[PDB]
């Protein structure tokens, strides 16, 4: 679980999105695994404009935060769940690291704000949902 709260908007994985995120929906891509809706709070978090491709993410299965090196946001074949038909999902990032469903929401950060959120996992990797090029997000 976990999502990013940046002016009025949370932005959450698309999967884990709740009832009341649909009924304040601003926006949401099944392609990329996100949805964005509304709040009536201020939020604590910035996010990074940049191509920075190192960073760190929070792992909640180990309660720990871990270094990573990530690939640049691409369409990658996502294999079939109970929340997705088999597809590619665009704007994601893979890197070697730990990850367990429940891991998805977990915040990727470089040091200019946040990068994105886990959105998939497996055998020793870790992907990664972009929100890089949201740009209206900051207004
Ligand atoms: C070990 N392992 C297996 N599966 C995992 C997982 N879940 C995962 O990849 N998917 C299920 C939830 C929706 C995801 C999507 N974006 O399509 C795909 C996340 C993290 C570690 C995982
Ligand atoms: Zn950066």
């Amino acid at each position: 679980s976990g999502a990013i709260y940046v002016g009025n908007y949370r932005v959450v994985n698309r999967h884990l999105a709740t009832h009341n995120d649909w009924a304040n929906l601003v926006w949401e891509d099944s392609s990329r695994d996100l949805l964005v809706s509304s709040t009536t709070a201020q939020g604590c978090d910035t996010i990074a404009r940049c191509d920075c491709q190192t960073g760190v993410y929070y792992c909640s299965s180990r309660r720990k935060h871990y270094p990573v090196s990530f690939s640049k946001p691409s369409l990658i074949f996502v294999e079939a769940s109970e929340y997705y038909p088999a597809r590619y999902q665009s704007h994601l990032m893979l890197a070697v690291g730990h990850s367990e469903p429940g891991d998805c929401g977990g915040i990727l950060r470089c040091q200019h704000g946040v990068v994105g959120i886990v959105s998939t996992g497996g055998n020793g990797l870790v992907g990664f949902a972009d929100v890089r090029d949201l740009l209206w997000l900051d207004e």
